[PDB]
C-alpha cells in the first residue's frame, strides 16, 4: 500500500565517498578499487573556469597537489590521469568498501538515486531522472560536485552520474563515470541553455498504473487509442513520443492490473485533454514521469 | 539549486537491519547494541490477529522460537521482552555497527526518512511525514513491519518510527521504539479509520520558503495578514492552525529571504483561495507539507 519517490539504500555508495582537494578546489570523489575519480574542474580557480585549457592547467599539477581525504584520513596519491572530464586518481590503498560495482551510460528517461555530497560527507539521497534534453533536475549547491547518482541490482551498484554543474536555469549536468557528460554540455563557466525538458510518457504510464495497483482509479476511461494517435496528443503536450518497446516494458504492468496498454495511452491522453479537474493521482497534482516501468515493479513488489 | 523530497543517507541503519521469525512470520527488527526491537505481532498467526491477547501468546514462546538472522548468520537469543507493542530481544553479541542513536517520539508535522525492508534486507529510503493524524503516508507491503524511520544529526541517529500496520485505506500505523503507537491505532486486524489529514502549515509555508530560495517567486503576492485571519482560512481548507511557535520556527527562512513570515502567510491565503491557475511550484502542482523548517534550512545550506 501507497506509493513513494524512493531511493535506493545509499549505504554502498557512502562507503565510498572522498573528499579532492585540488589548491583552493574542493569538491566530492569517489574511491572504488585504488582509483578516485572526480570532476576535472577540481583543478581550477574560479578564474580558470571562464575559459579553461584542462590539459594546460593539468601540467601545472602533480600526484602531491592533490589531496583526498576518506573520512579523517589521508590518502597517498600513486598517480592520476585525465578521462574526458574527470579525473582519475590512483591511490595506494584500495577502498575497504568498495561495493561490487559497474559504470553504466544510461538513456535519457532512466530514473536514479543521487547521494548529495559536500566535503565528502553525505547530506541526503533522492530520485532523479536523466531528462530527455540530458539535464537532471537534482538538489545540489556549490560543493557538491564529487556526488554520484547510482541504480543497485541486488549487492551490484551500477555508478551513472557523476555531478559537474548547475546552468544558469538552476537545472544541472554532469557526466558518465568515463568523464563524457551527458547531453551537449562542457565543464566552462559559459552560458549553456537546455533544450524542451519534454515529459517521459512510458514512465507516466508506469506511474499511472503504479496508482491503479494501489486504489487511484479515478482516472480510468472507457477509451482506448493507438501509438499514432496518441503521439500526435503526446507531441501537442510536449510528451515524448511512445514506441512499441515502451508498450513492450509496460507489459508486466498490463498483465498484472489486466489493463490493455494502450487503454492506459487512452486514458493518458484525457488526463492531457481535461486535465485533473482538482483532484489527485498517488497525491500528485501533476502527471509524474520519474518512476520507470522497472521501478514500479521493484516498489510494488518489494524487491531488496 | 534545486529542491527534492531528500531523505537521510541510511547506510547507518542499513547496519542494523535484522529479519526475525516466529514460527511462520517473519518481519523486520532494529538491533542495536545487544538487543533486537521488532513488532510483537511477529508472534501471531494470521487468526491470532483477529483479537490477539499478546501476553498469553507470549507465554508459549521462547527465546529459542525467536529466529534472528542478521546478514547470512544467526544470532543467539538469550532473552526477550515485551515493552508495549515492541518484543525486545536481547542476542548474545552487540550489533558491530551500532552508530549512535537515541528514541525520540516525533509530533505531528514532523519529518523523518523510511528504509523500507523486507526479510531484514533494504528496498529503499524515501521521506514521510508524522500526519496530523498520527498516520503516515509510506510505502510499504506485506513483511516490511520491520521498517523504521529516523533523523540525523551529524552522527546520531533518533529512530521515531517503527512500521507495524496498513489502514483498509491504504495509509499506515505505527509506533515509537518504546512500542507506543502514535495516534489512537492498536496492533489488531480489526477496521480502525483515521481522523482528518489535515494540511501542515509550517511546513507548506516552509516549502514556500525554499521556493523564494529557488527562484520560483510567481506566488508572491502584494499582501499581508494577521495570525487569527491566516487561521480563519487554514480552518476552511483543513490547514493545521499556525502559532507564534511556527512563526518563530520560521525566522531564520524570513531572515535569509527579507520576507515577513506573516506575508508569505499572505501568498498562502491567496493560493488557498485563487488555486494554482495551472502553474506549478518547485516542480509541484499542489502545495507541499513534508519539508519542516529544519529540512528547508538543513537541504539549502547543504548540512552533512
Ligand atoms: O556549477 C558549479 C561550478 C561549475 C561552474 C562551471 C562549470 C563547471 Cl563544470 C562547474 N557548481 C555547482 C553549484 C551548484 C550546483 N551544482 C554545481
Ligand atoms: O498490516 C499488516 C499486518 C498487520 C495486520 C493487523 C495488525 C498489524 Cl499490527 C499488522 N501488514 C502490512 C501490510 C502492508 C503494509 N504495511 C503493513
Amino acid at each position: 500500500s501507497g506509493f513513494r519517490k524512493m531511493a535506493f539504500p545509499s549505504g554502498k555508495v557512502e562507503g565510498c565517498m572522498v573528499q579532492v582537494t585540488c589548491g583552493t578546489t574542493t569538491l566530492n570523489g569517489l574511491w572504488l578499487d585504488d582509483v578516485v575519480y572526480c570532476p576535472r574542474h577540481v583543478i581550477c580557480t574560479s578564474e580558470d573556469m571562464l575559459n579553461p585549457n584542462y590539459e594546460d592547467l593539468l601540467i601545472r599539477k602533480s600526484n602531491h597537489n592533490f589531496l583526498v581525504q576518506a573520512g579523517n584520513v589521508q590518502l597517498r596519491v600513486i598517480g592520476h590521469s585525465m578521462q574526458n572530464c574527470v579525473l582519475k586518481l590512483k591511490v595506494d590503498t584500495a577502498n575497504p568498501k568498495t561495493p561490487k560495482y559497474k559504470f553504466v551510460r544510461i538513456q535519457p528517461g532512466q530514473t536514479f538515486s543521487v547521494l548529495a555530497c559536500y566535503n565528502g560527507s553525505p547530506s541526503g539521497v533522492y530520485q532523479c531522472a536523466m531528462r530527455p534534453n540530458f539535464t537532471i533536475k537534482g538538489s545540489f549547491l556549490n560543493g557538491s560536485c564529487g556526488s554520484v547518482g547510482f541504480n543497485i541490482d541486488y549487492d551490484c551498484v551500477s555508478f551513472c552520474y557523476m555531478h559537474h554543474m548547475e546552468l544558469p536555469t538552476g537545472v544541472h549536468a554532469g557526466t558518465d563515470l568515463e568523464g563524457n557528460f551527458y547531453g551537449p554540455f562542457v565543464d566552462r563557466q559559459t552560458a549553456q541553455a537546455a533544450g524542451t525538458d519534454t515529459t517521459i510518457t512510458v514512465n507516466v504510464l508506469a506511474w499511472l498504473y503504479a496508482a491503479v495497483i494501489n486504489g487511484d482509479r479515478w482516472f480510468l476511461n472507457r477509451f482506448t487509442t493507438t501509438l499514432n494517435d496518441f503521439n500526435l496528443v503526446a507531441m501537442k503536450y510536449n510528451y515524448e513520443p511512445l514506441t512499441q518497446d515502451h508498450v513492450d516494458i509496460l507489459g508486466p504492468l498490463s498483465a498484472q492490473t489486466g489493463i490493455a496498454v494502450l487503454d492506459m495511452c487512452a486514458s493518458l491522453k484525457e488526463l492531457l485533454q481535461n486535465g485533473m479537474n482538482g483532484r489527485t493521482i498517488l497525491g500528485s497534482a501533476l502527471l509524474e514521469d520519474e518512476f520507470t516501468p522497472f521501478d514500479v515493479v521493484r516498489q510494488c513488489s518489494g524487491v531488496t
